[PDB]
């Protein structure tokens, strides 16, 4: 047998490593197909055959849901991602206490803080809400490195060039020019979730227990050593 999964493209990896667990173990093949959400998300609305969809946020699970195309009942939020604090790996700078009292001048040691645009990009737009809510927003608007997305934030930080930066646990984990030395409160902006959930029609027995199975240990254990938190 087989079971079809739709996810977002930043669970590749994790993925992969998943369905050929869920192979050796079970002989019954996972096929995945990796994309944006918002792509995703629109293939199974025009009645894609996917069994199952993991989205990158909320916000394109509520969308296949409104369009009827994911059956509610299955739906929960399957990994959360940390907002992290991160540093070139040559920095003397080491891990630190993300709070009210973090002295974010002194950090920066006369540069700027890598961040995707807060304008538009995901991670930017929670480092923003973050700072905010933390009261460190004044002293950081003046002193960011923005830039087009999570890897160019990534990049201005492997390359020694921004003494910080601020992107997800899971791109942390996987940038070895790159090391965490703080984590936000996950209350101070809003959470990063991946939703998962059966496609509306697709709740059969061999798609049910693949559905359980992202769950349980040996799928939990390979999200967390991709960086992702799990539920
Ligand atoms: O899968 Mo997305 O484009 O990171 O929301």
């Amino acid at each position: 047998g087989k079971v079809t999964v739709f996810a977002a493209a930043s669970l590749t990896n994790a993925m992969q490593d998943i369905a050929q667990a869920y192979k050796k173990e079970k002989n019954i093949e996972v096929v995945s197909s990796f994309a944006s959400s918002s792509t995703l998300a629109r293939q199974i609305e025009a009645g894609a055959p996917a069994d199952l969809f993991i989205s990158a946020d909320q916000k394109w699970m509520d969308y296949a849901a409104d369009k009827k195309a994911i059956d509610p009942a299955t739906r929960a939020t399957l990994l959360g991602n940390s907002l992290v604090v991160v540093a070139p790996k040559a920095s003397a700078q080491g891990a630190i206490t993300i709070d009210e009292k973090t002295d974010w001048t002194s950090l920066l040691k006369g540069g700027r803080l890598a961040v995707g645009d807060p304008q538009h990009v995901p991670a930017g737009i929670y480092a923003k809400e973050a700072l905010q809510k933390l009261g460190a927003w004044e002293t950081l608007s003046p002193k960011l490195a923005p830039a087009e997305d999570v890897r160019g934030a990534l990049a201005l930080v492997e390359r020694n060039e921004a003494p910080l930066g601020i992107v997800y646990g899971s791109d942390a984990v996987a940038s070895k020019g790159v090391k965490v030395v703080g984590t936000f409160p996950e209350a101070s902006h809003q959470k990063v979730e991946y939703p998962l959930a059966i496609v509306d029609g697709h709740r059969n027995a061999a798609v049910s227990a693949f559905y359980d199975y992202l769950k349980g240990p040996e799928a939990s254990a390979i999200f967390k050593r991709y960086g992702f938190t799990t539920r």
